[PDB]
């Protein structure tokens, strides 16, 4: 029943859909063509960590032409106008929409938002700021916050995300994991991302970021019986297969 | 709960994992195999000579077995030979895996004898059933009995997803796998690299199957099981410490 808003489709959210990641930081049409071909339902590209426009436009130009639809994760207003420009599907920001100039974009071309949550909108001073006194209240009011003003302003629709991995504790990442029906319980499309994250390395004892896959696979498997239906991703074939089992099962 | 293991219990707090080593063409280096696995987290380790062919050719088994037995860990000896068992058991095996569901008084017998827990899998083959699950829980609960009435000390109960079973049946069993579990006697379970995860996930070769594996078998954690018997322990044992950290 439920769906995703993407600029001129509709993403059915009956079964769960994948945002293969796609990081332009320090042609990629080649691995896009295969995350596709892998099974991915979105292709998140993200210069963050102008010269964002430099290594994002051209790329996404070009990714563009697969017909897929694109996310632009980025939180300079200048890159999202110009990705929208080109043909971007979604703006992913993960400074929660702060800015009113992302508001005013996304709703001018008819796009929907990422709402993800930082406890600030300062990447160098987050882990400064993880001393929620109920994190996963907190996360909660500011997520309702800024939807219900994003929607206000004209934003199609807006999708959540906790932001897993952003200004949060082990503690932090845990509470909001297992309490994760909370944010989906609000009533928007819910995403996580969990993919190559400290808090995954931390639980499955796996030091070396790009060998976290099963620790991943594992947390989001958790989190799509907790009622999400979007997973941002890294290794996107092994989410198809264990999704083609999982799915199978609880349903 | 807990599971005995000849001289000693494992604690069903948290999953356990049998690590499988196959024997099968279809030597030496299968020790460091064994403690590969242990070095990754396998708890038990479940050693097997014969497909599921011929009992002289214990020359498969018992060497491998007498060695792996000096690393301390467990060792689960899959056969459906008494001949084998008896051997194995006399050799220090703490568990018996019996794909034939203990149907041969002789096994069941050696079980008591040893003192040692067996397990019950269920096995027709003709995949036909007016209701496998009715079935194979009927069966699986009258095998624990005829082995507990016998002096088996322990019984776990394993439903064989794949043997004699089509997709329908494995689906079947695993959506209703708590009502296994509800029977009282430890589960265990075994889909690593069977036929029903490469139809659901789509993974043609039988050894990339890894995730829909992992899926699968925390699909049954969530239902009770505390008992997987897997290939690739470390997958499992990652998936585990994320899993149980978060249910
Ligand atoms: N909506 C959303 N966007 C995000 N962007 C970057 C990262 C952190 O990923 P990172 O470690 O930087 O790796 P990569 O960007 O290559 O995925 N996480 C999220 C997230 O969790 N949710
Ligand atoms: N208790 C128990 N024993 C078993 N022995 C062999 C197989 C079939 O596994 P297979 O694909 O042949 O691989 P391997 O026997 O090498 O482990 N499955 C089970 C099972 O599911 N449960």
């Amino acid at each position: 029943v439920r769906t995703l808003w993407l600029r001129d489709r509709a993403l059915d959210l009956d079964r769960v859909r994948l945002l293969g990641v796609l990081n332009l930081t320090p042609r990629a049409l080649e691995r896009a063509r295969e995350m596709v071909a892998e099974g991915a339902d979105i292709l998140d590209l993200g210069a963050e960590s102008e010269e964002e426009k430099r290594r994002l436009l051209p790329v996404l130009e070009a990714v563009l032409s697969l017909g897929v639809p694109v996310s632009v994760d980025t939180r300079k207003p200048e890159v999202a106008e110009e990705a929208l420009k080109l043909g971007a599907h979604l703006l992913n920001d993960v400074t929660g929409l702060r800015d009113e100039r992302m508001v005013a974009l996304a709703a001018r071309h008819g796009v929907a938002a990422v709402v993800m949550h930082m406890p600030v909108p300062d990447p160098a001073t987050m882990m400064a700021h993880a001393r929620y006194r109920d994190v996963v209240a907190e996360v909660k009011a500011f997520l309702e916050a800024q939807a219900r003003r994003a929607l206000s302003a004209g934003v199609p629709q807006v999708v959540l995300d906790p932001g897993f991995g952003f200004g949060k504790l082990l503690e932090h990442n845990l509470a909001l994991l297992r309490r994760l029906d909370e944010i989906v319980a609000l009533g928007h499309p819910v995403l996580v991302g969990l993919s190559r994250k400290r808090t995954i390395g931390e639980l499955s004892g796996v030091e070396d970021p790009a060998q976290r896959v099963h620790g991943s696979v594992a947390a989001h498997l958790f989190a799509v019986m907790k009622g999400v239906r979007l997973l941002r991703v890294h290794d996107v074939r092994a989410h198809r297969e264990a999704l083609g089992v999982w799915e199978a099962l609880y349903g």
